[PDB]
């Protein structure tokens, strides 16, 4: 009787996984199944499901999960394999909590400046800049075309605002993450929020902007610059749409903006009888060279596998999104930035609605966050 594997991913991944999974059925009679699952929900379904056997055996996705999902007892630790040399390990390390790997990263990445050559033939230096070019596109093209987009209110989009000026989330010390000293109401954390209300207050973002408006109005011709990642680009190019990658422009003369980096990867569900299996896949197909390649080629990011990324190195969408990853800072892993998200993504919403003054809006985030820590 064949087995099979199912997997969970977002739309970026589903056509070279299922491609993929039809070789490895041809080659093993192994049946994979390729399931999409819009990628803010992948998570939480796995939380509800994977307890009750209805679980993938594997799930694609971002390394802020592995705390959590390690702790709940939810995901297969990942044994030594042969491929293992061939990934950074700043990569495996994004995917290893209390002494163990936890997935097989394939990606990493950060948001950076995307802009549309057509409107904005060279990128903004400054956010001074930025907001006046934005300007002039909104003027000029009377509605028909926006300035600039973000998702407003989703803290993710706003951090590199927040930390460029010396926010944090868990304060980073010799002896680890110290998850008792939040900087998300610090003062440089106040200052990157103001950011964000003076954008809202001239004009430049709408209240109402989030991913989906960001993404589509791009795609469409309709948008001059946005703060997204490279995940977003295979679809900008298949739309035609002559678009460069930049850093996220300086916040101000000589501070740089400073994004989160994510590590995406496979991980396994531990509740799974097929586990066994499905860590064959991974480590014996999944993690090789061109296979890493492949899955580069049909969801463009910046490849974990050493030999993927000189592969890559000079295409100048990988340079634009490593020049903003430098100056990032790798998203926790720890259980408890579950916490974090909601209560600031809540913050911000207030903001940009008009709702609160940045200060109240972001001490109560805090509080919100160490109350549910605790
Ligand atoms: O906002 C809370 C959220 O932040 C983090 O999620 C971000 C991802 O890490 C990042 O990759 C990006 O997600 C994209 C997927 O990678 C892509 O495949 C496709 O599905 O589009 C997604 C964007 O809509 O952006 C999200 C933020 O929206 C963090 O990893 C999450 O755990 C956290 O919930």
């Amino acid at each position: 009787m064949q087995p099979k594997l199912t997997i969970w991913c977002s739309e970026k991944q589903v056509d070279i996984l299922q491609k993929l999974g039809e070789e490895f059925k041809a080659k093993y009679g192994v049946e994979v199944e390729v399931q999409y699952v819009n990628f803010q929900d992948i998570k939480s379904k796995f939380l509800t499901a994977a307890p009750e056997g209805q679980g993938a055996d594997i799930i694609v996705g971002a390394h802020d999960w592995v705390g959590e999902l390690a702790v709940n007892g939810l995901i297969e630790p990942i044994p030594n394999f042969s491929d293992l040399k061939n990934f950074y390990e700043t990569a495996l390390n994004a995917f290893s909590y209390g002494g163990k790997l936890y997935g097989i990263p394939y990606a990493m990445e950060a948001i950076a400046l995307i802009y549309n050559k057509d409107y904005v033939p060279e990128p903004p230096k400054t956010m001074d800049e930025l907001i006046e070019i934005a300007k002039q596109i909104d003027e000029e093209f009377g509605g028909e075309v926006r300035g600039f987009i973000t998702s407003a209110a989703e803290f993710y989009y706003i951090a590199p605002f927040i930390f460029g000026y010396g926010g944090y989330v868990f304060k980073q010390t010799e002896k680890g993450l110290d998850v008792n000293d939040i900087g998300l109401a610090n003062e440089g954390a106040i200052k990157g929020v103001k950011l964000l209300k003076r954008l809202v207050d001239e004009g430049i973002l709408d209240p109402s902007d989030n991913y989906q408006i960001m993404d589509s109005m791009f795609r469409e011709g309709q948008a001059a610059m946005i703060i997204n990642g490279p995940w977003a680009i295979k679809a900008y190019k298949d739309a035609g749409i002559d678009y460069g990658v930049a850093p996220i422009p300086d916040l101000e003369p000589g501070v740089p903006a400073r994004p989160f980096v994510g590590v995406q990867g496979f991980m396994v569900n531990a509740k799974s009888p097929n586990k066994l299996l499905a860590i064959e896949f991974l480590t014996s197909f999944i993690a090789k060279k061109e296979t890493m390649y492949r899955i580069y080629l049909g969801d463009p990011r910046l490849p974990s596998r050493k030999d993927v990324l000189e592969l890559v190195k000079d295409n100048p969408d990988v340079v634009g999104f490593t020049l903003s990853a430098a100056n990032g800072i790798p998203m926790p892993n720890v259980p408890q930035m579950a916490a974090v998200w909601a209560a600031m993504n809540d913050a911000l919403n207030l903001v940009v609605n008009g709702k609160a003054t940045v200060e109240e809006a972001l001490k109560n985030a805090v509080e919100r966050i160490k109350a549910q820590i605790q």
